[PDB]
């Protein structure tokens, strides 16, 4: 049920979400896929990640006001890499609220991102302070432990089978962990792991760079981090 638009390409995955997915290419390599989440949460949209460039960002919330037409209230990225945060400004000429990890939003000049206009911060349980993250309806975030990155979140969607890992996991039949050069090698395995203790009845776990797959994209993930110790 792939829907292209332009460069972009959005799946429905359940009556109110949709990933959106759009593509960088270097050479000596492939493109790649990146992929976030579009939320219609009763008169309003809520979107999970930028795409790689603001220009791309731009288009998907171009398909949002032709497909949904309502605002969108805020977004929420999950952390301060170019696939994730790259595409802010397009938000912010949108009027869009947005959200981060405070440690995302700390990196994010160093990391050569704009910042989020508002930071998230993470109980000990690693559940998002809900005082930071007003009117986020069914956008439950949690933070896993460091993995892929220091500052990786993840979010699922309340009244829906679904759980977000963005760049910490990876599809059950992956060959790799991606790119590690910023990753936490020794705690990696139980970030995987405590992702998917805090979305136990999630079937359906959509990622970065792999389709939407079983909780055997969990249990995969970290049996692979077991080896980075
Ligand atoms: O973020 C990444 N990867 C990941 N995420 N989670 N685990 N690994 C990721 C990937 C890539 C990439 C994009 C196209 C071809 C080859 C590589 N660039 C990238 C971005 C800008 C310039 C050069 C590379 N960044
Ligand atoms: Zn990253
Ligand atoms: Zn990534």
């Amino acid at each position: 049920g792939d829907q292209r638009f332009g460069d972009l390409v959005f799946r429905q995955l359940a009556p109110n979400v949709w990933q959106h997915t759009s593509y960088l290419d270097m050479p000596g390599f492939g493109a790649v896929a990146s992929n976030g989440l579009i939320v219609r949460d009763g008169g309003r949209v809520l979107v999970v990640d930028t795409a790689w460039t603001d220009d791309q960002t731009a288009q998907i919330l171009n398909w949002i006001k032709q497909e949904i037409n309502l605002p969108v209230a805020l977004a929420v990225v999950t952390h301060a890499h170019q696939d994730k945060m790259g595409g802010m400004d397009a938000l912010h000429a949108a009027g869009i609220a947005t959200y981060a990890n405070a440690l995302s939003n700390q990196l994010a000049p160093q990391e050569g991102m704009v910042a989020a206009q508002h930071s998230l911060t993470f109980a000990a349980n690693g559940w998002v302070e809900p005082a930071t993250a007003p009117n986020f309806g069914p956008l439950k975030v949690f933070y896993p432990g460091p993995g892929h990155t220091s500052d990786n979140i993840t979010v699922g969607i309340d009244g829906t089978d679904i759980a977000f890992g963005g760049c910490l996991i990876k599809d059950s039949k992956a060959k790799s962990l991606g790119n590690l050069g910023d990753a936490d090698t020794e705690h990696y395995a139980a970030s995987a792991r405590a992702f998917g203790a805090a979305f136990p009845k999630a079937s359906m776990i959509v990622m970065s760079h792999s389709a939407p797959d079983s909780r055997a994209a969990i249990t995969h993930t970290a049996r692979m981090a077991d080896k980075l110790r």
